[PDB]
């Protein structure tokens, strides 16, 4: 049992919600809260601009930290930061961004990734400003991760059509 509310349940281990992850996550406080990243982790807009405003830019100064330290990540791959007052940990996944033209069959690799987690919150990996179709990003989801995640769609009207189109 968790303390995640309000979820329609999808599948044995993947649950899906109309929600603003930055109010989700400051309301459960989960283990691990997913960001959109990117490989340089320039929190700039999308969800990641909103994880980071939320921590009042803690989030940006810890990545730039750590990509002074370490370089980029991989297209694919992913970091684990602290989670600041958000949660306890941040897994930072680099999903495909296919308004850079980056391959979309790499969204399955980003999401293996979540599998190393035993239960996250998480946004559409892709989604959004990456350019991705949600229905696909949503397929993968359900294909790859078999830890137990909890999605927050933040658009309304996604949500509905997410869950009306789901096989
Ligand atoms: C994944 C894409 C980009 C961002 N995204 C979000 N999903 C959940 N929580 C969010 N909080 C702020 C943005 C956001 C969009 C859903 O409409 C689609």
């Amino acid at each position: 049992v968790n303390s995640f509310s309000g979820y329609l349940k999808l599948t044995d281990n993947v649950y899906i919600k109309n929600a603003d992850i930055v109010e989700e996550a400051k309301k459960v406080k989960p283990t691990v809260v997913v960001n959109a990243a990117n490989v340089y982790l320039k929190h700039g807009g999308g969800v990641a601009g909103a994880l980071n405003k939320a921590t009042n830019n803690a989030m940006q100064v810890e990545s730039d930290d750590y990509i002074a330290t370490n370089g980029p990540l991989k297209v694919g791959g992913s970091c684990v930061l602290s989670g600041h007052n958000l949660a306890k940990h941040c897994l930072h996944v680099v999903g495909p961004n296919v308004n850079k033209g980056e391959d979309i069959q790499l969204l399955k690799s980003a999401y293996e990734n979540f599998n190393q987690h035993e239960v996250l919150l998480a946004p559409l990996l892709s989604a959004g400003i990456f350019g991705a179709d949600p229905i696909h990003s949503l397929r993968v989801c359900v294909d790859t991760v078999r830890t137990n995640v909890y999605l927050a769609v933040f658009d309304k009207n996604l949500y509905d059509k997410l869950v009306s189109s789901f096989l």
